[PDB]
């Protein structure tokens, strides 16, 4: 009753163009199995969120990428939050909830706006740009190290740690086995900044260590609980800003509306984030045998959600390929969905809003006028290199 595909949603071919295999397995049928790597796959948005709110049958504790905790060694200590089930999963939820709380967001966004407009007006003056390095890469990196209060020695680890984060839910193919393989300099690097002396009084490090007075984590916890903010934010900002610059270049009349009602920058962003879905792909584990779509699935199964395809499917939304900055967004689950869904989404709604606001401030054209290239990773999508042309307004 299942039907059988042989796409490799992990191979280059996939990446360089996901769209029409997502479809296929849209249409396949609402479950297909993956040969390729004996997985199930959900594509289509009712089942993606069914499997997303569902976290007794479907558990995160037994990893989310394609390997299985019960069967292999994880390759660094399982997170607290993001590989835990409920009731483990509550207490460190919570910390990270008030840390990166709207409360928190009053704190620093006057500095991410001041850093965005900045950096926008820099761009400006040199007028022909890398949109990855300069601008979608650049920005978050100016704002985010320090508000979680990181010491300046060593920020060169935390592009390639978060890239061997992303790459390690993966198979074992060479883009995870290469990166697992000499990470150990970047590990060190992590795991040394997590230690409370390391991280600025007043930062979100230091705030997740303040909490272990509460008694909603111990101080042996925290660490790791920090840990999570330097694996988790950085990659996927950076691609949803990306995308965003991306779709404003090759969407003029989006750019044009954007001009015309500079209130649109977060729906603008909220809208990238689920046209690009940075986070493309997520595993779940079965606890249980369990019927999905009309299928029957054995327990101890990784499942494999496509959330950028959730975030495409036609059953869903309108016109799911086209970039809208006026639609109604609500309900993709580029940030997931349930108990686990992205605890930095406002970190993250922030980052793009404010650059997006300045964007659309300043710059009255955004043409591409370089050859772009795709950066690829297991578990994200993004762009390597996007040289454009920015004319100022
Ligand atoms: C556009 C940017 C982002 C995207 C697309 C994204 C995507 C996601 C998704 C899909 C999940 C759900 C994982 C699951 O259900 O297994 C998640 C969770 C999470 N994200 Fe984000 N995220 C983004 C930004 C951020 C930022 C800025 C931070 C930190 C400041 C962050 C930290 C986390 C953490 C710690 C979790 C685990 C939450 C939990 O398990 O309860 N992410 N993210
Ligand atoms: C959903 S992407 C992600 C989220 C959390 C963590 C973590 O807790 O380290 C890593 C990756
Ligand atoms: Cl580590």
């Amino acid at each position: 009753t299942i039907p059988h595909l042989a796409i490799d949603p992990f191979s280059l071919d996939f990446f360089d163009d996901p769209y029409p295999d997502q479809q296929t397995l849209r249409d396949a049928g609402p479950v297909v199995y993956l040969d390729k790597w004996n997985v199930y796959g959900v594509a289509r948005y009712a089942e993606v969120h069914a499997v997303l709110n569902d976290p007794t049958t479907f558990c995160s504790s037994r990893g989310v990428g394609l390997s299985d905790f019960k069967k292999e060694k994880p390759w660094r200590p399982p997170s607290l939050i993001l590989e835990a089930d409920p009731p483990a999963h509550t207490r460190p939820r919570a910390v990270l909830s008030k840390v990166l709380s709207p409360a928190t967001m009053k704190t620093i966004r006057d500095g991410f706006a001041a850093a965005a407009d900045a950096k926008v007006d820099e761009l400006l003056q040199r007028g022909c740009i890398d949109a990855i390095a300069d601008l979608a890469e650049a920005y978050p990196l100016s704002v985010f190290p320090d508000a979680m209060g990181l010491k300046q020695e060593g920020r060169e680890h935390l592009l390639p740690y978060a890239g061997l984060v992303f790459n390690a839910f993966g198979p074992p193919n060479e883009l995870r086995q290469t990166a697992i393989e000499r990470s150990a300099p970047h590990q060190a690097y992590v795991n040394e900044q997590c230690q409370r002396p390391n991280l600025a009084p007043g930062g979100f490090g230091a705030c997740i260590h303040a909490f272990t007075d509460t008694g909603e984590i111990t101080p042996d916890e925290a660490p790791l609980l920090v840990r999570s903010l330097l694996s988790a934010g950085l990659d996927e900002t950076v691609n949803g800003i990306g995308a965003a610059v991306y779709c404003l270049a090759r969407f003029p009349g989006e750019l044009q509306r954007l001009r015309s009602d500079p209130t649109l920058a977060r729906n603008a962003f909220e809208e990238a984030v689920r046209f690009e879905s940075p986070v493309q792909t997520f595993f779940r584990t079965t606890t249980r045998e369990v019927e999905l779509g009309g299928a029957v699935i054995g327990e101890g199964e990784k499942v494999l959600m496509f959330l950028g395809s959730a975030n495409r499917d036609p059953r869903r939304w309108s016109d799911p390929d086209l970039y809208d900055i006026t639609r109604k967004t609500s309900g993709h689950v580029g940030f997931g969905s349930g108990v686990h869904m992205c605890v930095g989404q406002l970190v993250a709604r922030l980052e793009g809003e404010v650059m997006l606001s300045a964007l659309a401030r300043k710059v009255a054209a955004i043409d591409i006028d370089g050859p772009v290239k795709r950066r690829f990773n297991n578990t994200l999508r993004g762009l390597e290199s996007l040289p454009v042309k920015l004319t100022p307004a």
